[PDB]
């Protein structure tokens, strides 16, 4: 099954995967620049990738959103420099029908980081403090140890299957 674990560059995508261990990741280069890591094997299927509009205008993203039922948002809580880079992509995932119920799994790892915004504004400059109604979920995620990952994956799985 497919859950699009979206996230910026160096957020934590490869680590989470390092744990799950869906087998050496085939990191090929589809479009001049746009790389996608089809980390899809067995029950789990993660079409890995990064942000960037929608490549050099190709309907592959749409076909992903259409068939996908999952939604794992990994927010480099630290990257406070490009902060809105997510909001920019998310911009489309706003109205999009294909991904209505799809539970957005806000894995907010890298919060305790000295660089990142102070403790309180952690969930501020993100916009997840006021944005409600949308289907989402956010718990303290520690990929290194493994914490955060459990509650997230389980909650998502249950919600999606149960909601319908
Ligand atoms: N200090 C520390 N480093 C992290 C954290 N989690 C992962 N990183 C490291 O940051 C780097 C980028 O993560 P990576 O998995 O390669 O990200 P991806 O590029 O977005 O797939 C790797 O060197 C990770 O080990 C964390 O919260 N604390
Ligand atoms: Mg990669």
């Amino acid at each position: 099954m497919r859950i699009l674990m979206v996230g910026l560059d160096a957020a934590g995508k490869t680590t989470i995967l390092y744990k799950l261990k869906l087998g050496e990741i085939v990191t090929t280069i589809p479009t001049i620049g746009f790389n996608v890591e089809t980390v899809e094997y067995k029950n789990i299927s993660f079409t890995v990738w990064d942000v960037g509009g929608q490549d050099k205008i190709r309907p592959l993203w749409r076909h992903y959103f259409q068939n996908t039922q999952g939604l794992i948002f990994v927010v480099d809580s630290n990257d406070r420099e490009r902060v809105n880079e997510a909001r920019e992509e998310l911009m489309r995932m706003l109205a999009e029908d294909e991904l209505r119920d799809a539970v957005l799994l806000v894995f907010a790892n890298k919060q305790d980081l000295p660089n990142a915004m102070n403790a309180a504004e952690i969930t501020d400059k993100l916009g997840l403090h006021s944005l409600r109604h949308r289907n989402w979920y956010i718990q303290a995620t520690c990929a290194t140890s493994g914490d955060g990952l459990y509650e997230g994956l389980d909650w998502l799985s249950n919600q999606l299957r149960n909601q319908k």
